[PDB]
């Protein structure tokens, strides 16, 4: 359970990073 | 604690999916 | 492990809210 929670949170982080990259290009 | 963590991640994933739609709508 | 997970989710929630506001300002 704990390892799956770490696994899912890390995937959210890289999903957050792509969202911030998308917004930065939109505002360009 | 573990059950609340799982729910928070599940709620976060649904917010991520809606954010992606808002960004895709902006690109249209 | 439990502390890092809860402190990582709290940071992700702050990012989600800022992303939602950034997207809302884009739609303005
Ligand atoms: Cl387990
Ligand atoms: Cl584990
Ligand atoms: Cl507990
Ligand atoms: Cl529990
Ligand atoms: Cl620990
Ligand atoms: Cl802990
Ligand atoms: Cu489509
Ligand atoms: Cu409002």
């Amino acid at each position: 359970q704990i390892a799956a929670i770490k696994e899912a949170i890390a995937a959210i982080k890289q999903q957050i990073a792509a969202i911030k990259x998308a917004i930065a290009a939109i505002k360009q």
